[PDB]
């Protein structure tokens, strides 16, 4: 599990369950192609998106909808995303944890990386 | 305005207004001893706690009373208070900004110091 | 001024200065067309990027050149940039600010509508 | 484990390690005494400092010495520590975990509570 995406929820102070994220990844023509996506659990945690041996170098975009988050709570968020943009493996195989923390006008996002 | 406290609202997106701080400064007996306080204006701000004068090298907190805005606003917070502790160095010109964005389940805090 | 940037550095207590930074409206086909752009000033502000008749009801996108910032400073920082998407309601008086506050390997932004 | 605690490091993208955590609780005469404390592993966690049955009602303070890990970094930050207060298991026995993302001049904390 080279890639693992985690989001919280700053206003109840509990994992972001069910929350759609897409993964992307630069394609030769500066376009962006899928390249995973899934929800996270009751943890708040999405494992097994890729494998050691398909998450070459490259840049990659993990999108994250809030938007539809927020929504189905009941509350009016402001932005329609969040995305984190990264180079990854550029020296090497390592393992990436992206993290988010949510607020209806605000969001941190913050990467562990391990080797 | 060597001093200056700005608050932040992330679940509504606008300023944290009338939110009480309290700012203490750490005596010689190791006491906080109440140095200046106050309320966030409209624009979720509070200046003139203190002057270049009085603002003297110490160790200073300053208290954000999180607990009593979330609780106006029907929300039950996670934190008593916001707490900011830091040691105001006094090497050279000097205004110290304390930011604060609040959620009822968390919140940052950062310095600007120019 | 509609729309404001703001630009804070959570590694010098600073303002972060000289970041560049490209705003983008979505255009009727879905793509992003150029709409903006400048530099933070030395307050980490960026202002007048443009006008109320200008600001329509849309969906705009304002990015950050971190990755430059940090590599001015000497520090390998891991996003290549910072995105902020959001769709503009246009329902009454409006001004939106973006802040952004910055680390190498983390960035927070929150919005203030007022 | 009702209390947990886990501290990442915004600058370098890794746990917090080795940083020195105290937790008090406050007592009957509004005095904050020690109830437990430790320092983060190297995943940045700090596992095992009280128990449900030791962990009762109460205000409680959880300060982290984020100086101290600075300064071993050769940064020199701006907080002395970080603290975290809030009222515990005020409406029956709960699991917390306190999170921390520090900067030099800033940090971020957040609190997961499940039941
Ligand atoms: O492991 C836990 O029990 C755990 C409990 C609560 C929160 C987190 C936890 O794990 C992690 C891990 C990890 O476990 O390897 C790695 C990166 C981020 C997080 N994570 C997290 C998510 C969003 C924001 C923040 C921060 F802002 F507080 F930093 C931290």
């Amino acid at each position: 599990c080279p890639l693992m995406v985690k989001v919280l929820d700053a206003v109840r102070g509990s994992p972001a369950i069910n929350v759609a994220v897409h993964v992307f990844r630069k394609a030769a023509d500066d376009t962006w192609e899928p390249f995973a996506s899934g929800k996270t659990s009751e943890s708040g945690e999405l494992h097994g998106l890729t494998t050691e041996e398909q998450f070459v170098e490259g840049i990659y975009k993990v999108e994250i909808d809030t938007k539809s988050y927020w929504k189905a709570l009941g509350i009016s968020p402001f932005h329609e995303h969040a995305e984190v943009v990264f180079t990854a493996n550029d020296s090497g195989p390592r393992r990436y944890t992206i993290a988010a923390l949510l607020s209806p006008y605000s969001y941190s996002t913050t990467a562990v990386v391990t080797n």
